[PDB]
């Protein structure tokens, strides 16, 4: 099974998912000496008001949530987004080490952390379908810095010892997203993929300028995860992440200049 150890991690993955050698692959590096603010960018909307987080689970993978995608409560709309796209996952990718840890970069440099909100295009009926699409996917990506403590990550901070091994699950209805959300909403847009197998191209990434900061204990809590499973060796979730991949042309556009 694919992960992120020396025999199964990104240099592995085009073996079983040919696409991982794709044109459209993610993360990639955001070069701000090449990016292009695009003035046809309509604002960017994030209409997060309504809750909608289910529970938390380690998968072997990351961190992740698992929102309710039954209604319009918490979607996407606007900058380089054509349509509804709402609320079904997010995700955690964490370092080792505060100077690793994030899928993207800017100008080379890496955080902390990032985090990622999956939205789905509502035009395809479900996230299945959605996710075999060019522009089913919407991923709003989240730098995180090492810092201040971030209030709205507190709550998961102290329940992460429930999902600590793969397979594990707890079931928690206050992840609010808006409160992982910085302050500026200015970002780069790109086409991209999914991060990890199947690394289907079929998202418009929206990546934020500006991070977010969370303390030096939120972030140890999150490196005590297991990518084993209970009973299992202990192998713990930190450099979840998939360096840059080749920009292949592609077009980084800002929605600022």
């Amino acid at each position: 099974h694919w992960g992120y150890g020396k025999h199964n991690g990104p240099e592995h993955w085009h073996k079983d998912f040919p696409i991982a050698k794709g044109e459209r692959q993610s993360p990639v590096d955001i070069d701000t000496h090449t990016a292009k603010y695009d003035p046809s960018l309509k604002p960017l909307s994030v209409s997060y008001d309504q809750a909608t987080s289910l529970r938390i689970l380690n998968n072997g993978h990351a961190f992740n949530v698992e929102f309710d995608d039954s209604q319009d409560k918490a979607v996407l709309k606007g900058g380089p987004l054509d349509g509804t796209y709402r609320l079904i996952q997010s995700h955690l990718h964490m370092g080792s080490l505060d100077g690793q840890g994030s899928e993207h970069t800017v100008d080379k440099k890496k955080y902390a952390a990032e985090l990622h909100l999956v939205h789905w295009n509502t035009k395809y009926g479900d996230f299945g379908k959605a996710v075999q699409q060019p522009d089913g996917l919407a991923v709003l990506g989240i730098f995180l810095k090492v810092g201040s403590a971030k209030p709205g990550l507190q709550k998961v901070v102290d329940v992460l010892d429930s999902i600590k091994t793969k397979g594990k699950s707890a079931d928690f209805t206050n992840f609010d997203p808006r409160g992982l959300l910085p302050e500026s909403l200015d970002y780069w847009t790109y086409p991209g993929s999914l991060t990890t197998p199947p690394l289907l191209e079929c998202v418009t990434w929206i990546v934020l300028k500006e991070p977010i900061s969370v303390s030096s204990e939120q972030v140890l809590k999150f490196r005590k995860l297991n990518f084993n499973g209970e009973g299992e060796p202990e192998e713990l979730m930190v450099d979840n992440w998939r360096p840059a991949q080749p920009l292949k042309n592609r077009q980084i556009k800002a929605s600022f200049k």
